[PDB]
């Protein structure tokens, strides 16, 4: 809802999430959830949706582009999308002011990429490899991410995109009822296999 | 947010807005504002988005279906939409939960067509025919209807369609900040424009 | 959107355009534009759309085919299309009701031919060869031709066809508007580029 | 994913395909499905796309081509791409990394051929022939080939060509996912009429 740029990086600032992203290779940097104090949850380690060509990171070749819809004073009101042109590959990452900790990555390719998926657990343990589901949590922040990549076991810990794909990511707190707005189909198998995560 | 689908109509419910849509010609049948009370302020003539073929009004060939984002108890949470289905044409009307009295007319077509355009006007004297915009402005009810239909002074009372073409629709009371939030580039000339209307 | 076959030529009139061919070879003989009177802007010198086979003009192997969408009383309402059948090349102009001055011509031979483009110029002074497009100006009537070839610079005079093309063909006045909706991806560098002839 | 040219075949190998083509007739020679070890399941019989002009079958003019994106150190890494010219006749072999047992033929014609089109059935009990679709099933080796040839029940047993076209050819387990997902806008009418084969 506030969008912020600076020389370094973009920050979009919800009442609720705070996110951060670099200008260069169009990674989400930073996030932090405000519900319960300012609590840095993830941070970037070669996993922030970094768009890997044939084994080597992509950068931008301009600056990235800021839009959305409803322009207010302190930036957008509803929407607030960020643009990443590789040239051959275009990412869009789509933030909406529903307070669901939900983000949309939209992306397009010529060729087929690699973008790999955020992890905001310590160690392999509290993660899962589900069924079109990515799922990842850390038990001290009690962080939850869930990508949903629809590769449907196929999976392989980076998302094989070639041609246009949407990837919808949650990445909050473990609040059953956000987790059911984010995916209404399949919140049933999905809250039965996170079960299984120490949670 | 609220979706009342009975056996003659649909109605959309939000805070402020109450529209009917009728099951059988896609038309806007009525609107009411509930800012200051519950307000009739737009009722079906011939001008409720008729889709008229060649000089005659078409009806659906299904039922319509309704759809939208956030799925709530009580329907959606922030988008409902309504399709409506000629067999050559597709007309889509958009809700959103931005509180504006602004929704959209997504609209198709294999052949040219003509939708009517709703007027709240007793007469033609409070009514506008500006550039890429249609005004009308009932003085009673205080009640401002803007569409922008793109078609440059060309526009002769029905809105030309032939392919694809979106239409944004205000229609509420006369309050500046709206109007900003659902045009806000054309902002400056319109308003000018539509101090010569009564008002 | 009005036909009138003759036997010995065939007309096609919108608001703004009288297009006349013929049945024979099927070339453009005649085109007038209407909106400032009618003004005869081009007449067949031996470049309105011949196939040529070698240096060989072809004939048609049957008499052109008129068809179209939305039959109305007075021939069609949106869309007129003639068939010229050469046997091993086929030809279809196509007139569409955007009031545009830009009709489509689209062609398909089994072995390379070369097609004449139109010329409105008295001397080749006011004509340029730009990348993908043919611009032809007339000084004295104020008429434009810009013909999308889509052979890159490579284009010599006359159009090289083998298999299928679509040619988009503009042919009226120096609108910016027009040109804007009938090429809208390469508009800024054209109407750039046209700068340099009078105008 | 490797292309093996053997100056007498040209061999393409991804996971779980492997293709045998010619050099001379641009036929498809053997193909074999490695899923559950290596099935020889296609052998030419006169059913390997051969281009029959009238008569006779016709042989390349030149030696065929071979292309692709994402040229990795084992040939192509996403998109193998052999043309075959038979002067009047270019037909393009296009085998992509989707590992889903569909590649496609995009042919183009100066007169009209017959392209033959490869049987897996022993006999023709097990041969359907559908709007749009041929079928053919084994049931010893449990292979399918449904090749979309669009000439809607007119198929009479070959290809008729005479322009562009281009035909996708889905060869390899009876997949129910896989069929969707190559032919999405038809699969269940496609899948729903295969019942009628064993199986």
């Amino acid at each position: 809802i506030k969008v912020v740029r600076s020389e370094k990086e973009i920050v979009v600032l919800t009442r609720f999430e705070e996110y951060h992203f670099d200008l260069e290779k169009g990674i989400l940097k930073d996030f932090y959830t405000m519900v319960d104090g300012r609590k840095h949850v993830f941070t970037y380690g070669n996993d922030g949706f970094d768009v890997l060509d044939e084994g080597t990171p992509l950068t931008v070749i301009e600056e990235p582009i800021v839009t959305g819809v409803g322009k207010v004073s302190e930036g957008f009101s509803d929407e607030v999308s960020m643009v990443y042109n590789y040239g051959y590959v275009k990412k869009i990452f789509t933030i909406k002011n529903n307070e669901n900790y939900t983000f949309f990555v939209d992306i397009e390719s010529s060729k087929p990429v690699d973008v790999t998926v955020p992890r905001v657990s310590v160690d392999t343990s509290t993660d899962r490899y589900m069924e079109n589901y990515f799922a990842s949590f850390n038990p001290k922040t009690r962080t939850l991410v869930l990508l949903k990549h629809d590769e449907g076991l196929l999976f392989e810990g980076t998302l094989k995109v070639n041609g246009q794909k949407r990837f919808i990511v949650f990445m909050g707190p473990n609040k059953r009822t956000l987790i059911k707005k984010a995916f209404p189909e399949d919140y049933d198998v999905l809250i039965k296999a996170l079960v299984n995560i120490p949670g």
